[PDB]
């Protein structure tokens, strides 16, 4: 059971690196998708 | 060692849920900025 605990110990640190990486990749997108649309909507405001 | 692991098996089920709600936001980035959303960009395209 210790060996089953061992991989279950290792996967926890192997899964905590997901919540550190997916969070910062999310935060990069939501600023980028906002600034992506805001620049996209402004030109079509500017040309019209 | 069993029940202490049984508490830790609850935390693994806790985080794999928490992965998916942060994973579903990666789908949300396709139209995330809804207060300036995609359709409002699309309607301004039909104007010009």
């Amino acid at each position: 059971e210790q060996d089953h605990a061992q991989t279950q110990e290792k996967l926890r640190k192997a899964l905590e690196t997901q919540i550190k990486e997916l969070q910062i990749r999310l935060d990069e997108a939501e600023t980028n998708a906002l600034k992506g649309g805001k620049k996209a909507i402004a030109k079509l405001e500017q040309r019209v």
